[PDB]
């Protein structure tokens, strides 16, 4: 009979085009089926780096480290390369662009005890903070697979996690990237780039009409010149499966 | 001292390229300023069709009527002359095609007593459900103008209203119509048929990363043949305004 798992090895062909080298991982909600191009890369646990964004929101919000999705956290006055974040943020334009020194400030005040105690709540990964507490996602112990954070995605789209509802819905919010009339994208991007394999990340999921299709991608990111593949590999994938145009 | 209100006559020239005349009125969050082509339209009391949707979702939510955005309303077997109306819907699925039986179905189930409590509660317009209560938003007794439509919108952004944050949540997500990285509209389309002036409509919001702007507009509808001219002639006003590209 039908299996949870399947692999789709033509998606290979969207890597090699790019001359790229990674894994896009599937789940049909409705079906409750998966699908890969690498069943066994689907499974390999790497630094979650700015994807770790999401649990981390969940968790500031849920402690009143941030009020609310508006709430300012201004700029420390230290210039750092990427030029907005140099700015002034809230919780919505920090998740859009990935301002990792916001999100090390919700973790000092998060603390490592309770971090530790919601990861583990989340079932998040090896759940692992080993390291600094506002950098361990970045050149930690922590690790997560393309399929773990699916399993945490779902829980999160379904108001499952055990974190307030309201939290959830703030942090899905924030993960809004794409919206016309044929699909609703909420996704969070990343790239882990201080322990070898460097890799970029794509999480998330597309909502249709009748069923939502949840995606988890990770490809090898030798330099930054490929980052717009994370998504254009993903998307590829999407055509191809008449999930999207 | 500057003014809180003013006239921008020059939008009329986007009304005029298509044939048409209506009001278009912006809110401007960070400056706490207002602007309409049209002053005296812009208060002028309409019928508000299916922006109805809004208050009538949150009502329905908070009395728990409806019990979250995934609940599945089954179509009734009923062939109607829209073809998306013949198909099961959630919340956000009969907000996006508009299916009026499904809201009208809300609206029996609240009752006249507790819809017109809310809408007393909320400051909705005029207040006034006199008509049927599965109708009275087309052609009973409520009227709303396109400043109230904002007064309305506003306290929604601003989770004020007097309904749990979550349903304001909720039908805020529910409204989520397009989405890039340049901006995110939240807004409801509808069209006032059955009592003169038959007008389209289109309220809601356009988020950017450091303001917000609302908008309200309603224009003179003889046809549903120009119904795209709603979304149309207001992105012109936003475009000539800058606020979009
Ligand atoms: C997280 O992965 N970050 C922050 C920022 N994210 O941009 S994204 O990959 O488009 O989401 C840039 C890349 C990455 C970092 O540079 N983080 O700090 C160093 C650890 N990789
Ligand atoms: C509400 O304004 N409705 C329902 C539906 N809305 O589509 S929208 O105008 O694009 O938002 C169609 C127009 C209008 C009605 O006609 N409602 O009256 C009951 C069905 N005729
Ligand atoms: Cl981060
Ligand atoms: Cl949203
Ligand atoms: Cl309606």
């Amino acid at each position: 009979g039908p299996k949870e798992w399947q692999e789709n090895k033509s998606w290979n062909a969207h890597f090699t085009e790019h001359k790229s080298q990674g894994v896009v991982v599937l789940w049909n909600e409705n079906k409750q089926q998966g699908f890969t191009n690498n069943l066994k890369r689907a499974n390999q646990a790497f630094l979650p780096a700015s994807t770790f964004k999401i649990p981390n929101s969940l968790i500031a919000l849920d402690l009143g480290v941030v009020k609310d999705e508006h709430q300012v956290f201004k700029w420390d006055g230290q210039t750092r390369d990427i030029a907005t974040w140099n700015r002034d943020h809230n919780l919505i334009t920090a998740m859009k662009y990935s301002v990792v020194p916001v999100y090390q400030e919700f973790a000092r005040q998060i603390g490592e005890a309770r971090m530790s105690k919601m990861l583990h709540a989340f079932d998040y990964g090896n759940e692992d903070i080993s390291g600094n507490v506002d950098s361990f996602w970045l050149d930690g112990g922590i690790r997560i697979s393309a399929t773990e954070q699916i399993s945490f995605l779902r829980k999160l789209y379904h108001n499952k996690l055990h974190v307030s509802e309201r939290s959830q819905r703030i942090v899905k919010q924030a993960m809004l990237t794409e919206a016309n009339g044929d699909y609703i994208i909420r996704a969070k991007t990343g790239y882990s780039t201080r322990i070898e394999p460097k890799i970029g990340w794509w999480v998330g999921w597309v909502e249709l009409d009748d069923n939502v299709w949840f995606f988890a991608m990770n490809m090898d990111m030798p330099t930054s010149d490929g980052l717009g593949l994370r998504q254009a590999i993903t998307k590829e994938v999407l055509k191809q499966e008449k999930i999207i145009p």
